[PDB]
């Protein structure tokens, strides 16, 4: 009974079943190499892979609930609704008491779909925690009212049928994109309900063991979107405004939270407030991850404080911040992303420097050429360093002043390519 | 008592506004340079208004206009055109053209003196045959493939001027290349009364008579020459012309660094081995330091600088700008390649960084908590590849983008480009 990574299974059937369900369902799992499964035989041995290929073949699929909670979303409701198409087993609606048509749009053209009510009370736990209570199902999966599926293809079926039928105890995240096309992973929205899985937060909450302990996540690939973030649709100070006072109140539930204390940082950030209250917040976060078994967003913290470290120039300080964050993740590519920030700043400014520096020696000081009167070579080589720091402005309103055709084509050159390509 | 040319612009620019004395001082570029002798007290505002008088008054000295032609056909009569009824005389050298160059002139231009002399490789012979001829105090050249912009009587005033302030020179108008650039020390106009006298096969100038090389004289008067235009003119067949002579020069004169520079500069523009090109400048510069002659010394070690910077021999190349710097101390061209120097470097520096990001950071198990695509990183390569002016990398990534939050620095900056145009 040995075992080995989801990743080795695939290997073999890419050999040996190219067009196996096992492989196919395999494969909607991300990072695949991570997480293991026990394997009762030798797989290398062709009839043993046939039947657990085959015993996957007539396996069942688990029963799957789609949860969602409304509140006044008909703006959004029916697409959300269309994108399900009909993979799932049951579709509850929690809704907290809408008035626009929310729930009309639902009984008219959704009649399969049923709709609970329940007041809201400031707490997403409570009313997702109340739809894993109403759920039939073995699984359950919540989407959004303002999300929407893009390649349904029975993906949701196909990946609780691989999660269970291998024993992998975790949580999934789909794959989410926001409507400026950034995709998030890290998600938390469908488990097996038979576990005593409960959300824990007043906003957001994520999936807690019943043992109090952190489950593992992971992707699929199956794309959902989401456009809750959209300025030309929703009032975004509206939301964060919901956010701090639900957040707030649990910092007053649980200080020495540092979770409540980025999360603060990061609403205060998206209000422009001012950002040494956030900078202290999060030095504080930071500190008080120490004391917690609970790491997440510990990463997302400290690359909060490195943009504003940043921002003020604070370079001593961010690459301690960066030291820290290579320490905690060493594969993290944002720790070289900052340093190789921190290093092109430099470059600019050096050529900044140079740019003057020429310029106000040779400003027509009375100096003369021998190899241009006009000085058009030293005015082409401004040009190029104008350019290079990215101040087109510069660049333009000396190249007007450029008295030649030689000294003009580098840069018209460069211009033609711009507009045409 | 003696002051500039430059006081005397002062003391007129308050006094007298609109005499011809100062209209026709400011012909002369420099003022500040050069000397003459005030005949007492010019804070006087009678003794300042007969020296205005006595200038308006003086007579304007008799100029002869010189040229040599062979089969100018082409541009003999746009050259004749140009300058008007100025002179007191118009003298052709013709080296017996076979084309219609001096029917043109007998036909179009009958006050026009047209004398034959067969060429003899030496263009000192030919111009010093002009002074022979010559009936008038001045001659001033012109060669058939000039034309003047706008004549204005300015070398009849030129004339008058720096024979009435007895000032010792020659004089050179401004000529102008068909590619933009402005020559002016190009020595065509002076006085036949001195026993000047021409010296070199080519490249030739005037010569005191005794032996020493006068001073020359800028003055505001456009001339232009289309006879380095590739359009028009076989370069080849010139730049061969020049090299016979220029090498029958250094069997001459051995040790004149002249000819050596000159040398160089053809087997330059005729892209032969850049050694050699090298080792002749070199010479040359050694035998500057033994010669009172320093004419085309700084055009000397600029070409060899030019060559050094393309072959990146930053060391020597700094000696050579370190020399320049002590000769020509007010020289703008030492610190053009400073900052040529810097910025190449600078550009390696952005180089090696772009580089490094892109290898340690894209498609390789490195994860990112700010954008799990590596947009971010890519958007700073973008921006990498603009500053050392490789767009076609940048137009490449660009492409790769999937948030319009990473798009956006990129889409204005061209966005912004595209508009001033
Ligand atoms: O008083 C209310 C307010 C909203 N709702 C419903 O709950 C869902 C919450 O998503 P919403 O779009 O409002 O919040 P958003 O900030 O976009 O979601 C994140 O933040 C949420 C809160 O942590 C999280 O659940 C979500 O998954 C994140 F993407 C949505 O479908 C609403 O109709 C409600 O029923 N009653
Ligand atoms: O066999 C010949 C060849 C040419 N000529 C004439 O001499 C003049 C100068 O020649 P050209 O313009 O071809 O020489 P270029 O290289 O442009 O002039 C420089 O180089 C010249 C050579 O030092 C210099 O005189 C000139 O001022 C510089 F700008 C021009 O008017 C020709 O028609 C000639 O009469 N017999
Ligand atoms: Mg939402
Ligand atoms: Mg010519």
């Amino acid at each position: 009974a040995s075992m080995e990574t989801l990743n080795d299974l695939v290997t073999r059937l890419e050999h040996s079943h190219p067009n196996s369900s096992l492989l196919k369902d395999l494969s909607l799992i991300q990072g695949n190499e991570q997480y293991n499964y026990i394997k009762w035989g030798d797989l290398s041995n062709s009839q043993n892979l046939n039947e657990l290929v085959f015993q996957y073949e007539k396996a069942p699929y688990p029963s799957i609930t789609c949860g969602i909670l409304t509140y006044n979303e008909e703006r959004c409701i029916k697409r959300c609704l269309d994108s399900l198409g009909s993979q799932f087993d049951e579709i509850l609606v929690l809704d907290s008491h809408s008035t626009d048509n929310t729930t009309k749009i639902i009984n008219r053209d959704f009649p399969m779909v049923k709709v609970i009510y329940e007041p809201w009370i400031d707490d997403f736990s409570f009313h997702r925690n109340k739809l894993i209570s109403l759920t039939s199902s073995e699984w359950i999966y919540y989407i959004d009212a303002d999300n929407y599926c893009v390649d349904s293809t029975n993906k949701f079926k196909r990946v609780a049928k691989l999660i269970q039928f291998l024993s992998i105890d975790c949580i999934i995240s789909p794959m989410i994109k926001e409507h400026i096309g950034h995709v998030y992973t890290d998600n938390r929205k469908m488990f097996s309900v038979k576990k005593g899985i409960q959300f824990k937060g007043k906003v957001h909450e994520e999936p807690i063991n019943a043992d109090g302990s952190i489950p593992q996540n992971i992707t699929v690939d199956i794309m959902i979107c989401h456009d809750g973030y959209d300025p030309e649709v929703i009032n975004l100070s509206e939301k964060n405004d919901r956010n701090i006072k639900l957040t707030r109140q649990m910092m007053e539930e649980e200080p020495s939270n540092p979770k409540w204390l980025y999360f603060y940082a990061r609403e205060l950030h998206y209000a422009s407030e001012d950002t040494h209250i956030i900078e202290t917040l999060l030095i504080k976060a930071i500190d008080l991850y120490k004391q917690s078994t609970y790491k997440r967003y510990q990463p997302e913290a400290i690359l909060l404080l490195c943009s504003i470290l940043f921002q003020k120039r604070q370079i001593r300080k961010l690459n301690e911040y960066l030291d820290l964050l290579e320490e905690l993740q060493p594969l993290c590519s944002d720790v070289n992303y900052y340093r190789s920030l921190i290093l092109f700043y430099d470059i600019r400014l050096k050529t900044g420097k140079l740019l003057d520096t020429l310029k106000s020696s040779e400003l027509e000081n009375n100096k003369y050429s021998f190899i241009d009167s006009s000085k058009d070579h030293i005015k082409a080589l401004l040009i190029e360093l104008y350019c290079s720091i990215d101040d087109w402005e510069g660049a333009f309103t000396l190249f007007d002043e450029l008295q030649s055709t030689e000294a003009r084509n580098k840069f018209l050159r460069r211009v033609k390519t711009i507009n045409t390509h």
